[PDB]
């Protein structure tokens, strides 16, 4: 079973990979973990990281030349992906191609029925053959806390020099709406909206119930 | 031993290419020769292909961003590139980094000592680790057309200023045995 975490940046995304994995281990299934963007192992989320902290050039203006860049990154774990989901009971990814059509959509202020999110779909599911996720899970929180755990979109750089707090929080707000779409639409498979609190245990069970 | 032809006259790099491939056989050497992009056989340069002719949303319009695509392109064929060198005494490349400086400097309006050209030669020479070319050939003389001279104005700057390495600037009609002689001239 494959599971994908989304939400906007600050949501607590890897928290909740933390408490879902221990659940599913305490109910005797096996877990592992990926994250995306892949640093370090893809050109491409390298050269991604680099342009959102202000290098080469005009890049990151690009809505999809960054959306390329990632989907780029996804297409080079495609073994991973398979070879886990071959190995464990579940595999849960931090983040997925639905972060791909959120923030995408939204930095053009778009929806999720506009043409950055059927652009991602086309090329990651169909012309990439990126595996479908069983489960897409959004995380969704108030704006506010999202706003003071978010980094922004240069999460190298101490906090002391964020100075696009306005820029930043608007497309957290938009991206927040899309995947609300996203979700209500079944975009890519079955979509669980879910809380902070969410009792891990009782998370668990609805994602793969017991025989 | 690895040579770049280079150019904005692509039909006239091939029979460059072409003709220089046959000077160096006809002087005892075994010859590959390789074509960036590598249309059709990488998705980096298929998706800038692909942006060139309108799809994948505003792609097209960043300059550093169809310079980046055709970089990913060459960062995935450095085993490619690096075996043929060692399997034939000489790699021929149609177009190599020095397209990437010339064609981005040439759409934002810059000339060869400017950012752009900066920015290929750190990305792909020094980060991306492509090899530096023994060789780059600058076809200037042939036997958008404002961006296609301001490419060759590039071009003939990076060459006189020795970007990436040597240069030799040749027009189409350069006798191929004495072109083959210069760049690996015989024992
Ligand atoms: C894995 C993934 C991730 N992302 C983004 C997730 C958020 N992250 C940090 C962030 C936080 C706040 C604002 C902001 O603005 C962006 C987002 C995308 C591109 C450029 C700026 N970016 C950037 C990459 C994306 O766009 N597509 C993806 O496929
Ligand atoms: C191998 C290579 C090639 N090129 C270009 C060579 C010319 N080709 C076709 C062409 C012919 C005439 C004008 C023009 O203008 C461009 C160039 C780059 C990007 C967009 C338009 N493009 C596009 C890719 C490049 O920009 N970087 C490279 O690394
Ligand atoms: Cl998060
Ligand atoms: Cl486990
Ligand atoms: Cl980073
Ligand atoms: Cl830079
Ligand atoms: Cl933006
Ligand atoms: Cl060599
Ligand atoms: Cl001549």
């Amino acid at each position: 079973m494959l599971i994908a975490i989304e939400g906007v940046d600050g949501a607590g995304k890897r928290t909740l990979v933390e408490k879902l994995s221990g659940a599913f281990r305490a109910a005797g299934r096996s877990v592992a973990t990926l994250a995306f963007p892949r640093y370090g192992q893809s050109v491409a989320a390298d050269i991604a990281a680099e342009a959102l902290h202000g290098e080469h050039g005009d890049l990151a203006s690009s809505v999809y030349a960054m959306a390329t860049l990632f989907a780029l990154d996804r297409a080079g774990a495609v073994h991973t992906i398979q070879g886990l989901c071959r190995g464990y009971d579940v595999v849960i990814l931090d983040r997925y191609v639905a972060s791909n059509a959120a923030y995408s959509a939204a930095r053009l202020h778009e929806n999720a029925a506009g043409k950055a999110a059927a652009w991602v779909q086309r090329i990651e599911f169909a012309r990439l053959g990126l595996p479908k996720p069983d489960w897409q899970v959004l995380l969704a929180v108030s704006a506010e806390l999202a706003g003071e755990r978010s980094r922004g979109r240069a999460q190298r750089d101490p906090g002391r020099a964020r100075d696009n707090y306005e820029r930043d929080a608007e497309l957290q707000q938009r991206t927040g709406a899309v995947y609300a779409e996203l979700a209500a639409q079944g975009w890519g498979g079955r979509w669980l909206v879910v809380g902070a609190d969410v009792d891990p245990g009782r998370l668990a069970a609805t994602l793969a119930p017991p025989d």
